């Protein structure tokens, strides 16, 4: 229904200016822009599994938790996701918790293995801080799929400012390929 | 002012039933229980950095969000978090989103390397990850101080079920050890 990956309100400046470059990236480059919507349910077709909400939707007032959008290159297997963590996403005063970072690379990432090779439990996600991302400021987070061996998709990610002079954070994250399982009909 | 990491109605039976051992330690063991207030703010006495609320308590409402609390052992540098994810930190329909494993292992690692040596920057997390935390159960978080040198925290993290026939994931991190700078009076 509501896709959350739209602009509002508390979008800063970079971030409205950045995300207006990627939506014209969808239209002569090929990129497309990720929906995100209350929750996974009913939102990744066949999945069989050993009031709800996708954890970085948590927080629906804007401007407070997670706003974000993610961009994807199916060619290029690559991602963008611009993310600016509000203040309800705290650490030290003033600042990000390096968790809300965490969180919002782990969930590019799992976006980025499902479209790229169906990959979507975390098998790893090693992560290396480089500086505090600044409450309600942009992060610009390129990730890329580095290769698809034995089931399993390997990414990289850099966590950015838009003008490249803070590098905030790197990390690389493993994913499992779902496995394909051809059942009788009921 | 209101301590999150006290029991309510939202804690399943084994949460309550850890919960009420781990107090019992703090009796007569040595341990503590760390209070959990809305953010960080005033909560860090003297630090100095380069509406809102630390981000494993951004949801407030009992049993929707991160319910938890920490038990810190101050002669071994190790701690117990206690840690129920609820339905708005989904990932997979029904269970807990890695990225808020993540969030709780950093939030764990970053009480207890401060406590234990005044570490507080994140300098990096390394999570590998076993099995899916269903929804509203309990992860049990043992973290410990494994060295301190080069003013750097290194510790560990195992989550897993109570009877520990579930192990969800292990994690290393590294903290920075804040400095101490001796200024003029003003």
């Amino acid at each position: 229904l509501k896709d959350y990956a739209l602009p509002n309100a508390s979008w800063c400046s970079d971030m409205l200016s950045l995300y207006q470059e990627f939506l014209e990236k969808t239209k002569s480059s090929g990129w497309i822009k990720l929906p995100s919507f209350k929750s996974n349910r009913d939102h990744i077709r066949g999945l069989k599994l050993p009031d709800c909400r996708i954890f970085t939707r948590c927080i629906q007032v804007e401007g407070q938790g997670f706003e974000y959008v993610i961009f994807f290159q199916p060619t290029q297997k690559k991602s963008v996701c611009l993310f600016q963590p509000g203040s309800y996403l705290e650490g030290p005063p003033g600042f990000a918790h390096g968790g809300s970072l965490a969180a919002m690379m782990d969930e590019t990432f799992s976006k980025t293995a499902f479209l790229a090779g169906e990959g979507l439990f975390t098998l790893s996600l090693n992560i290396r801080f480089k500086n505090l991302i600044p409450v309600d400021s942009l992060v610009v987070m390129d990730v890329e799929v580095d290769k698809i061996e034995d089931q399993k998709l390997y990414m990289s990610c850099i966590a950015h400012s838009r003008d490249q002079q803070t590098v905030y954070a790197k990390s690389s994250g493993v994913f499992l390929q779902l496995q394909l399982e051809e059942e009788s009909p009921q």
